DNA sequence: GGGACCCTTCGAAT
DNA sequence: TTATTCGAAGGGTCCC
């Protein structure tokens, strides 16, 4: 197998910036602002620019501003960089069959049937970049391996506006030296969970027992890590299908009143059913995060479809039990639908 | 013993 | 100290 994997470069503040050239060379932070107090929320993504700096995805916005007050701080605006996206998206089709979008900004294409090496793979990533380069005017970084993980990995490294082939002798140096944290999947409470045992490359697990890896990270992660470690993982590159569809909102002010979180509760509803179109729900999971930022959920699977008139009548049912299974106070609510037809 | 869901939480990615 | 989606962990049921 040969995958190519392109990561748009720090994708939404990169859009604001072809839209506006003038921010260009600029400091550029991707907020989503809050509502409860000036400045409330936090940055969905920022340029290198600002990057430089400490200011990054995640972080509060009041922290943003008082590290570089006088960078250009601009509101999210998912809906324009989704179309840019799916634009970008229809480009890459033009390369292979096999494309797995794994979200607004990254892309696995099977090349296996396109190229017949490494080098003519290389070659096809820089006509890729070159083509959405003049198309849309937007850098990306593509990633060259055997699979997905790796070819992942190659753009974590060339990142940003970079091209990156980790070819078979490589994946095996980095079995042994690339430091475990980097894998993907591997964040800090499993990066953490691994260095209590001595892991600290991927290599490691291969010594370890098996059930004390899983009895730590999980079945599931252990063996994904132990497949990577002895050079047998190749997960397929698979048209993704969405599988759930959501909304939730942060309400003005924290609240355990029903009749106060319903109209929050109904609009995430009924943005919900929008962006569902003609897709169909059998499950709906109501989702509240309480005032200490913890996610608490309640739902139900019918034996058939939820009309909105259901959804509506079914969500306050929900609700009320996480009230009442739960003592704190809800600072978000918010709607999944799932199960679909 | 294990399939086939189902429910809620956790952890990770963008 | 945002929003969105995913997959799996464990808890469970009921069922051959
Ligand atoms: C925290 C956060 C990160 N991201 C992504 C994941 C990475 O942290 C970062 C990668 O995208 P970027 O480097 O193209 O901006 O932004 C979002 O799209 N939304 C978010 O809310
Ligand atoms: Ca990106
Ligand atoms: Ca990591």
């Amino acid at each position: 197998m040969i995958v190519l994997f392109v990561d748009f470069d720090y994708f939404y503040a990169q859009v604001e910036e072809v839209l506006n050239p003038s921010l260009k060379g600029k400091p550029v932070v991707v907020c989503v602002f809050s509502g409860r107090f000036e400045d409330s929320g936090a940055v969905a993504t920022a340029n290198y620019e600002a990057r430089k700096f400490g200011v990054k995805a995640g972080i509060p916005i009041v922290e943003a501003k008082k590290i570089l007050p006088n960078a250009v701080y601009l509101p999210m605006r998912k809906e324009v960089y989704q179309q840019v996206s799916s634009r970008i998206m229809n480009l890459l089709r033009e390369y292979s069959e096999k494309i797995e979008i794994a979200s607004i900004d990254e892309a696995y294409l099977d090349i296996s049937d396109k190229v017949r090496d490494y080098r003519e793979a290389y070659n096809l990533g820089l006509e890729i970049k070159n083509k959405i380069l003049e198309k849309e005017k937007i850098t990306v970084t593509v990633g060259i391996s055997k699979n997905k993980v790796f070819a992942k990995i190659a753009a974590d490294m060339a990142k940003p506006n970079g091209i990156k082939v980790i070819d078979d002798e490589e994946v095996k140096r980095l079995i042994r030296e690339l430091d475990i944290a980097d894998v993907p999947g591997i964040g800090n409470i499993t990066a953490e969970k691994l260095k209590k045992l001595g892991i600290n490359k991927l290599v490691d697990t291969l010594s370890i027992e098996f059930d004390k890896l899983k009895g730590m990270i999980g079945e599931a992660k252990a063996k994904y890590l132990i497949s990577l470690a002895r050079d047998e993982y190749n997960e397929p590159i698979r048209t993704r299908v969405r599988k759930s569809i959501g909304r939730i909102v942060t309400m003005k002010r924290n609240s355990r009143n029903l009749e106060e979180i319903k109209p929050y509760l109904f609009r995430a509803i009924e943005e919900s059913y929008y962006k569902l179109d003609k897709r169909i729900p059998k499950a709906i999971h109501v989702v509240a995060v309480t005032e200490d930022l913890d996610i608490v959920s309640r739902g139900r699977t019918f034996p058939h479809g939820i009309s909105k008139e259901t959804a509506y009548s079914e969500s306050v049912k929900l609700l009320q039990k996480i009230l009442e299974e739960d003592e704190r106070k809800i600072r978000r609510i918010g709607v999944r639908f799932s199960k679909f037809i």
